[PDB]
């Protein structure tokens, strides 16, 4: 389940009172505690509807002991495979504008739509291989497109852990 969030770019001194606080004022209910690790930390999300909610209110956008906070799926390096999320798509955009993108980095297995509140679309993507997916993060990522800039970011692709 994708409930599970990495709170990055901390202070040192960062407490979990500081971040349930900042939740707090986000209206976002965490399902656990925060374990506030060095520079960095985890909290888990009631589901995956708060998770991308905490993502898209807290990333880049609140401030700790004057550093800005980064909010992303927490997703372990042998779990960063074929799966990318894609945030912040203009809400007009034509699905084969989109596709024209995603094809110039490999073969699209699926593009499924995810619901939000935000005005701007958001798609969860698997490539066929992590090849293909590395590179359309790595080119997509901070893609700019109708004045939005297209923010992507792998999540858990368990099921291809071994695959060759």
């Amino acid at each position: 389940s994708m409930n599970k969030l990495y709170i990055g770019n901390l202070s040192e001194n960062a407490a979990p009172s500081d971040l349930e606080s900042i939740f707090k004022d986000a209206k976002i209910p965490v399902s656990g505690p925060f374990l506030v690790k060095t520079g960095y930390a985890f909290v888990d999300c009631p589901d995956e509807s708060w998770a991308l909610k905490a993502i898209e209110a807290l990333s880049g956008k609140i401030e700790l002991h004057g550093k800005p906070i980064e909010v992303e799926h927490s997703v372990p390096k042998r779990q960063r495979i074929r799966k990318l999320q894609i945030r912040n798509i203009p809400p007009h955009l034509q699905w084969e504008v989109l596709d024209s993108l995603l094809v110039q980095y490999g073969v699209v297995e699926s593009c499924e739509q995810v619901n939000t509140d935000s005005e701007t679309a958001v798609v969860n993507v698997t490539y066929s291989s992590k090849d293909q997916a590395r590179q359309a993060l790595d080119k997509l990522n901070g893609f700019q497109l109708e004045n939005f800039t297209l923010k992507v970011a792998y999540i858990p692709d368990e099921m291809a852990a071994q695959h060759h």
